[PDB]
């Protein structure tokens, strides 16, 4: 089905004719360039290696298919049929490429090499950057995992300040983004990246991806709870919202249940329906099976604060040991509308200023978590840094006059820890001097084989917060 | 293999227990809610979803068991509706008892109108309508790409018509550079295909196969490209040999158009000294069908384009076209592919016009701005239940949140009509049945596991044309 010969940017089809004659090696690297988001979670390359790059990826039929498409697409014969046939005949269609990468889950400051790519056969000098397009899509799981982890840092800071511990942190940011991403494939990739940091998800696609490509000791990497949507409330008719609420919390009386409460009037629902008519069905619930009230409209901070004020007047509020107000354990709130890293910060800060514990609230995020992200957020970039031409290696780079931020690194690269425990990327082959301890890049792919793999449990450990 | 039982939001697994008892019908609809203002949307992409995910035998015993096993662990509880899915398998050989009606693909519809509706065709499957919300709502993405691409085409058409008097070349003026900048291979194909509704130039090869498989064109392919350099093929020569790289590349591609990225070290030197002097003899000899296309790729986009054009206008023979705008010789063009989105595209063409440069001189490449920097909230894409039957009684249902009237949803059975003035209106509460507005513009496109109406990519392009 998938054809790697048709999985590149069109212009790359023409690059084999553009490199210097007598070029035997093209060596390229990926970084999140330096320019907020000072460090990045490296995640997602193992998916790409296994799904698209390993094994026999070239066949006679795929070559003919590409040749025919490109003849029409370019209105010209430019496709390197010879070079692809070489890989087919010499290597049984396995890519003569070596990729070295930092371990998945590692948290690396901006401006460092995260992986490198080079050809292992001199005839395939053109192949290194053929697969740039595929490999650069690693920007997306890196950026989802990174932005999710930055939200975890905010939640952890405010949970610690308002409650004194981090209990429940892993469930405080729930993935609501399945319908809000651009494809089924993106849903799985993005949901898996969020699960590097959290355990709550409604994007089921992430589970199958992690099981197939990474693996966990536990049966599943992420969990959900029963929850209403507007259709299951509004189907009862507007005059029967109370009947809908009563039915749903009674069907799910012994597990947590989230009930969207803003179909008609969130404030009436909290004060009169939950707070009076159905109060007897709430105060009876277990600490392990709270009602979770879900507003879903209005200004996010103003709505959360007004919902909490209403609930604190109808239910017995305590003051925890840090001085912050706490709803009874059978009652919680989830804000799932308009949540991104900026509004999450605004809400928890507003709660803190009004003396509400972050224990009371959880968040759901859809587009903000999985779709409202681009390759430019972390300046994810893949560039050639080293070539061998006429048997001599030369260090190559770009350095555009009008934008020093786009200057790329020179020569053969390696990643090291510094004496102070930070990270440094050495350029120009200087890692070979061995002044800086071991290279942290490891070979993960060579000549069609995935050579080093990480479980999802290892990745989660590598991506832990300091605290 | 894809499993539609595992292709929904988790909470929807629990919804069959939440609807009113004795509900036999759930009817839902999709709109781009009323809130560049994006007043009209190109409806595109549902036919892909119908064919790839929803048609045919989508339920098997193995898929039911897989979903059962996953949800038991995911919920730590048995809530999965195994019986309901087995009914579909047994009664319909795994085909979905669903009817979907939709506006024709490529149609350009104002915001706030019904675009498609979904309802179950078997009373036992009242829960199925909104199970497939998640899948179907992903149509927001091709809709939004196609719409935003068409809005950029409107800008380009306006300024090309002003500065040149015609629209020659318009379909090649916005090239898709977004393959590496989207979130997956599947997204690349969907989004590139949506851009090809409006344009013919693309480097996102994945779009071609999607169109061939799911829509079809009379022509062999729906989009085209030209040879072009990247920084690796220039810089690999060494900083002191940029001229050698340029000479090699334009000589290799002497009789087709060739784009050459010229900013590796100093775009202004490259234009004035390398192209403008050292290699000028290799440029002024080229065919009108095979221009050199100089590609800056850094700096302030408008300032860089204007300075590149000023340099080239001093080194090459510029003419004045019939509208009074400056025009480079036909063997020389420029493409700006850095930092392009609908806002900077507008700023560049307006700044060119103010400096008396024809838009004939320029084309644009766009990656993330075209295919990735878009969300479901740009057009307020939304799927909502508007009608149910419970105890044999149909009721019109809706949401109307007190703090956001923009989220009010439509009531009852819906239909899309032409007004007497030729505009569009969505009739609510079954009022289309009164036939005061002629016939419903929605067509049944899916019924009981079968695609029942479909559109070629050529028809979609025709429907999506600009008025001009
Ligand atoms: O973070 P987001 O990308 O916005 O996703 C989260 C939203 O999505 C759901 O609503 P729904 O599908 O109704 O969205 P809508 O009201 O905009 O149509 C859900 O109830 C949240 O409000
Ligand atoms: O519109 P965009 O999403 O930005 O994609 C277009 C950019 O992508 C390419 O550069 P490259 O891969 O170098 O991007 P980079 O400079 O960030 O590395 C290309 O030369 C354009 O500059
Ligand atoms: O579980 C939820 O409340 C949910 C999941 C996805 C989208 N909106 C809400
Ligand atoms: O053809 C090009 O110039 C191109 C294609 C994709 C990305 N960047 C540039």
């Amino acid at each position: 089905e998938f054809n790697i010969l048709l999985a590149t940017d069109s212009y790359k089809v023409t690059h084999y004719k553009q490199y210097p004659p007598n070029t035997s090696k093209v060596y390229s690297y990926f970084e999140c360039r330096e320019k907020k988001y000072e460090e990045t979670v490296f995640y997602g390359l193992q998916y790409i290696l296994n799904k698209y790059l390993k094994g026999k990826v070239v066949t006679k039929e795929k070559i003919q298919e590409a040749k025919d498409v490109y003849k029409e697409h370019f209105q010209d014969d430019v496709f390197n049929e010879k070079g692809w046939n070489y890989i087919l005949e010499k290597y049984d269609g396995h890519l003569p490429i070596e990729i070295k990468a930092v371990p998945e889950g590692f948290v690396i400051p901006r401006g460092n090499v995260l992986f490198t790519v080079e050809n292992t056969d001199p005839e395939c000098y053109w192949l290194t950057n053929w697969i740039e397009t595929i490999l650069v899509q690693s920007w997306y799981p890196i950026t989802v995992a990174t932005n999710s982890r930055e939200q975890k840092k905010i939640l952890a800071k405010y949970l610690l300040e308002t409650s004194g511990n981090l209990d429940g942190l892993e469930y405080k940011l729930h993935d609501f983004g399945y319908r809000g991403v651009s494809s089924q494939e993106t849903a799985g990739i993005g949901a898996s990246a969020h699960l590097v940091n959290f355990k709550g998800t409604d994007t089921v696609a992430g589970l199958a991806l992690i099981k197939k490509y990474y693996g966990t000791k536990d049966p599943v990497p992420g969990y959900s709870v029963p929850a209403a949507e507007h259709s299951t409330i509004t189907a009862w008719g507007k005059d029967h919202e109370k009947d809908a609420f009563e039915h749903i919390v009674t069907q799910f009386s012994s597990v947590p249940v989230s009930v969207v409460s803003d179909s008609y009037d969130i404030y009436n629902a909290c004060e009169k329906i939950w707070g009076e008519d159905l109060r007897h069905l709430i105060v009876s619930r277990s600490t392990q099976a709270p009602l979770i009230i879900r507003p879903d409209s209005g200004n996010p901070l103003d709505t959360v604060l007004k919902v909490l004020e209403i609930l604190g007047k109808k239910f017995p509020v305590t003051e925890n040991s840090k001085g912050y107000k706490l709803l009874p354990p059978y009652l919680r709130v989830i804000q799932g509308d308009g949540v991104d890293i900026n509004t999450l910060q605004e809400i928890v800060e507003g709660m803190k200023q009004k003396m509400w514990s972050i224990e009371n609230i959880a968040f759901g995020s859809g587009g903000g978590l999985l779709q409202k992200l681009t390759r430019d957020l972390l300046n994810c970039s893949f560039k050639c840094s080293y070539v061998v031409t006429n048997g001599l290696g030369i260090n190559v780079f770009k350095d555009p006059v009008a934008d020093p931020n786009k200057r790329s690194k020179k020569g053969r690269l390696s990643l090291h820890r510094t004496p102070a425990g930070n990270f440094v990327t050495l350029e120009e082959g200087k890692g070979d001097l061995e002044e800086y301890g071991q290279d942290l890049l490891h070979t993960v792919f060579k000549n069609g084989k995935v050579t080093k793999s990480y479980s999802f449990d290892e990745i989660r450990k590598n991506a832990q917060l300091n605290i």
